């Protein structure tokens, strides 16, 4: 059959991760699980929780195996209601663009030598 396999590597690093908030108080990660599930292939879900009484943080991240699948809920989902209440989508980490660009020649050299 053809090769390929889903996901061998454990770190979520070929994958296109999303952030998602507003979620209802009972959402778990098998809510984000099902929402997301219409928009691609999930690897990576869970629902962000407290460290210091293990309750419901209110956002969640999801980790699709493509982009085009990501891309898709981010536009869509950001705005759809989840459990009855609306929710918020958008990239999980992103890197802000360079300024500006020019091309320059100083950097010469001659090197009268041999061997």
């Amino acid at each position: 059959g053809s090769s390929g396999s889903s996901g061998q590597k454990k770190d979520t690093s070929n994958h296109f991760h999303v952030f998602v908030g507003d979620l209802s108080p009972e959402i778990t990660t098998e809510d984000i699980k099902a929402a997301f599930a219409p928009f691609g292939r999930i690897s990576d879900a869970r629902v962000v929780k407290d460290m210091a009484t293990g309750k419901s943080k209110g956002y969640g991240f999801v980790s699709f195996f493509n982009k085009w699948d990501a891309e898709n809920a981010i536009q869509q989902m950001g705005g759809q209601w989840l459990g009855g209440r609306q929710i918020r989508t958008n990239w999980a980490t992103r890197k802000p663009p360079a300024p500006k660009s020019t091309y320059e020649s100083n950097t010469k050299q001659s090197g009268p030598s041999s061997g």
